[PDB]
């Protein structure tokens, strides 16, 4: 269970990625007013969405793309893909984002105004890292378009879960806005980095037909 | 001169792309200032390399993408690579964004506000363009990925130039901020459709030959 490639390998986030929103800039108002539109929703349908979302554990993570992908992801059943789906978390949503997010170190909105996220047992975790970039989106992004070069009919499902996978982090009120749009950014070039390396292009052609074999074709 | 794929073929925008911020919305607000924020310094150096990101033409964007990529760029030296920039174009840029674009018809801010954009020239046709999302931003982030894909040793470089084209059509007048958001999410959904279509990897083995040769190099 060794990652594709090393962190060293990652494309250094701090490079591309302009600097967070500063305080009186416009958009880091859009942030704050984001931030309260999420919080107003408490108890909702999306807001439960947004706390399902927030569990990134291999299990929950087949759980709720299973249905998008149309196929069942499990250990026994799609051995490679659910490797795949750990290794991705690895690079993707921790090496990808990790010179960004120490860099910066920026501060939660639910630590800045003292309240409490969507998901409060993650709190301890969340408090000890950097805000920007957004983690989860990095890796929704990037699996949302690993699952689409493998099952590219479900392209369009694929795509959108991706997308409201990384606004549920706004929602939460784990993560700014501005955190969310970079992270999507991180996750497209995570994603061009791997398709460079082998051992990745050997797991995605076994992926491939785990999820294309008719006994794990799911309505 | 054969497109990778049929407009068809491409992932429809207007499904997974959440609809443009309204009148009311906190992401509005932002739009108008980001809008005010690039109007209010027309004429700097800023504003100058938005009016040359904003042509697309291949002569330019070869001129901007050499010294990034770190390769000469020509019809010459470089024949598919060549190709490859107008493919991209036609896919990423006009095919990727189109049913969202036609769908919301979004008014561009400065047809909005009474007022001219970086480069005159393609007003007319802005004019009868959806805004939403953003042409420009999906075939610089396209182009930037898949340059990336072909010499990742300047992954980074590519990654940065590919984000500041998007912002460019924002400081430009001819977007708004979530046109540019969404275009980026665009281009990375079409980068991944296109590793599955053989016209594209085949034509991605000799632009990666291209670029990696020494005779190429700067």
């Amino acid at each position: 269970m060794q990652p594709f490639h090393s962190p060293e390998e990652s494309v250094n986030s701090q490079f591309y990625l302009p600097p967070p929103p500063g305080n009186d800039d416009p958009a880091f108002r859009y942030d704050k007013e984001a931030y309260f539109k999420g919080y107003a929703i408490k108890g909702s349908p999306r807001w439960k969405q947004a706390a399902e979302d927030a569990d990134i554990s291999v299990e929950n993570i087949a759980r709720i793309f299973s249905p998008v992908v149309g196929a069942k992801i499990s250990p026994k059943d799609t051995p490679e893909t659910w490797n795949m789906l750990q290794n991705l978390l690895k690079v993707g949503g921790y090496y990808a984002t990790a010179s960004a997010k120490k860099y910066y170190m920026r501060t939660r909105p639910f630590v800045l105004f003292n309240h409490s996220t969507c998901r409060p047992e993650d709190e301890n975790t969340l408090r000890k890292d950097g805000s920007y970039p957004s983690g989860h989106t990095a890796y929704s992004t990037l699996l949302a378009l690993v699952l689409s070069q493998a099952r590219p009919e479900r392209a369009q499902e694929l795509a959108r879960r991706g997308w409201e996978f990384g606004q549920s982090r706004v929602i939460c009120g784990a993560h700014w806005q501005s955190d969310v749009d970079a992270g999507r950014y991180v996750g497209a070039v995570e994603f061009a980095r791997l398709q460079t390396i082998p051992a990745f292009q050997k797991s995605l052609a076994k992926v491939r037909e785990e999820l294309n074999d008719k006994n794990n074709l799911l309505s």
